[PDB]
C-alpha cells in the first residue's frame, strides 16, 4: 500500500501549496 | 483499496482545479 499512501500524502502536500498560492 | 483508489481520484481533480483556478 505504499504507493497509493505515498500518492495521496503528496497530492495533499501539493493541494496544501497550491491553496497558499 | 478502492477507497484509497477514489480518494487519489479526487485530490486530482481538486489539484486540476486549483492549477486551472
Amino acid at each position: 500500500d505504499a504507493e497509493l499512501r505515498e500518492r495521496l500524502r503528496q497530492c495533499e502536500e501539493t493541494i496544501e501549496q497550491l491553496r497558499a498560492e
